């Protein structure tokens, strides 16, 4: 699976999550408590910032292209494509 470093408020978690699973569940899955609410990439609840490696959140509907061009990404509808590093808790930072 790709390592996906989480970079939380409580602390940086390196958690694995393989290509078809997205990164909100992986990170559930392995007893983080992201946020989230609608879980259909159509708000920013989930919101992260990519600050290394690649994600694929091509059904992601809520964000604009700069915001996506600037790292942003809904968790809960995006796949790694690498190992990646994705800051959390990033909705007040859009
Ligand atoms: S929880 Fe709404 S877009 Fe992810």
């Amino acid at each position: 699976a790709y390592k996906v470093t989480l970079k939380t408020p409580s602390g940086d978690k390196t958690i694995e999550c393989p290509a078809d699973t997205y990164i909100l569940d992986a990170a559930e899955e392995a007893g983080l408590d992201l946020p989230y609410s609608c879980r259909a990439g159509a708000c920013s609840s989930c919101a992260g910032k990519v600050a290394a490696g690649t994600v694929d959140q091509s059904d992601q509907s809520f964000l604009d292209d700069a915001q996506m061009g600037n790292g942003f990404v809904l968790t809960c509808v995006a796949y790694p494509t690498s190992d990646c590093t994705i800051q959390t808790h990033q909705e007040e930072a859009l």
